[PDB]
C-alpha cells in the first residue's frame, strides 16, 4: 500500500515529496549491524513491523568495518534480502553503507563505488530504494568540503548511471551532526538529502536550531538514525527529550529511522532477549525504548 500509493519519491523545495508532489514523512526502524544481528532482518519481522508498528521504511545498516562488509562481504546478501522484503511488503528501504570507525568515507571509496554500482544495477528500477552512501563521517580531519562532498561527487555518478533519481542520503561531519556546513555548500544532484542524527541523552536545543538553519538554506534533511539513549547506544533512556525531537520532526515533516532492532543489552535496543527474530512480539518482549518507538509510529 505505501509504495503503490506514494510511488516515486523526490525532493521539491527542500522537502521529501511523493509522485504527486505532496509531502510525505517516512518513519521506521534501523537494523543494528547486519554482521551481528542479521537474524532480526527478514520478511516476517519486517511484515510484523509494518502491520503491528506501522513502519513505512526499513534501514539496513551494513557496517563496513567492525567485522562488516570489508572483512566479510557476504553481508551484502542480507542487504539484498532486506531490499527484496521491502519490495514484497510495499515499503521503502534504506541501503546504509555504515561507516563509523572507518571515519573518513574515502578510506573504502573504491569498495563503496563497486557496492553501489551493484545495488543500483539490481534495484534501480524500483521506487522503494533510498541510498545512504556514508552513515557517519567523523573526526576533526574529515570535513564536508575537503572529504565528504568530494566522496559524494564520486559515488553519486556511479548510482546515477543506473538509477537517475531515487533519493540519496549523504552523511555530514561530526557523526552526521554538521548540517550547517553541508547546507552552505550543497551538492548539485536535485534528489539528495543530508543526514542528521541525534541521541536523546544529549540536550538537543541547539542541534534543533542547526537543523532549522539547514532547512532555511533549502537543504533537505533525513534523520536516518536516532536513539532514545545516550550517544553510546546505552546509558538509559531519555524519553522526555526524545518526545521533544519527535514533535520537532513532525512540525518540520522530517523522515526518520530509529536505532535499533536488536535484543542487545543496551538501552537503545528495541527488543528484550526473548523476542522472536521473526516477529510477533508481546509487550514484555519490547524494551522501554521499543515500546516508546512503536507508540510513536502507531500514533502517526
Ligand atoms: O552508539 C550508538 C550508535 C552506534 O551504534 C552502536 O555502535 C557500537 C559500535 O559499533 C555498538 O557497540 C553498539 O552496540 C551500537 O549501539 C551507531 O553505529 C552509530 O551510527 C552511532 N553514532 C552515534 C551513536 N551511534
Amino acid at each position: 500500500s505505501v509504495v503503490e500509493e506514494h510511488g516515486q519519491l523526490s525532493i521539491s523545495n527542500g522537502e521529501l515529496v511523493n509522485e504527486r508532489g505532496e509531502q510525505v514523512q517516512l518513519k521506521g526502524m534501523s537494523s543494528h549491524g547486519l554482521q551481528w544481528y542479521g537474524q532480526f532482518v527478514n520478511y516476517e519481522s519486517m511484515k510484523w513491523l509494518r502491520d503491528d508498528w506501522g513502519i513505512n521504511v526499513f534501514r539496513a545498516a551494513m557496517y563496513t568495518s567492525s567485522g562488516g562488509y570489508i572483512d566479510d562481504p557476504s553481508v551484502k546478501e542480507k542487504v539484498k534480502e532486506a531490499v527484496e522484503a521491502a519490495i514484497d511488503l510495499d515499503i521503502y528501504v534504506i541501503i546504509d553503507w555504515h561507516i563509523l570507525s572507518d571515519n573518513d568515507p574515502n578510506i573504502y571509496k573504491e569498495e563503496a563505488k563497486d557496492f553501489f554500482d551493484e545495488m543500483s544495477e539490481l534495484y534501480g528500477d524500483y521506487p522503494n530504494v533510498i541510498y545512504e552512501i556514508a552513515n557517519e563521517p567523523n573526526g576533526s580531519d574529515v570535513t564536508w568540503g575537503n572529504q565528504i562532498k568530494p566522496y559524494a561527487e564520486e559515488v553519486i555518478p556511479i548510482i546515477r548511471n543506473n538509477d537517475p533519481n531515487n533519493i540519496i542520503i549523504v552523511g555530514t561531519g561530526t557523526w552526521s551532526q554538521d548540517v550547517h556546513h553541508a547546507a552552505d555548500n550543497q551538492l548539485a544532484d536535485p534528489n539528495v538529502m543530508y543526514a542528521f542524527h541525534f541521541y536523546a541523552g544529549t540536550h538537543g536545543q541547539n542541534l534543533r536550531d542547526q537543523v532549522d538553519y539547514a532547512l532555511d538554506q533549502g537543504a533537505a534533511i533525513f534523520v536516518s538514525e536516532w536513539g532514545t539513549s545516550a550517544a553510546t547506544g546505552d546509558g538509559g533512556v531519555f524519553l522526555d527529550e526524545a518526545q521533544v525531537w519527535i514533535d520537532f520532526m513532525d512540525e518540520r515533516n522530517l523522515s526518520w529511522a530509529n536505532w535499533s532492532l536488536t535484543h542487545k543489552d543496551e538501552s537503545s535496543a528495541a527488543l528484550m532477549p526473548g523476542a522472536n527474530p521473526t516477529g510477533g512480539w508481546t509487550e514484555a518482549e519490547l524494551s522501554p525504548s521499543g515500546t516508546f518507538v512503536r507508540e510513536k509510529i502507531r500514533e502517526s
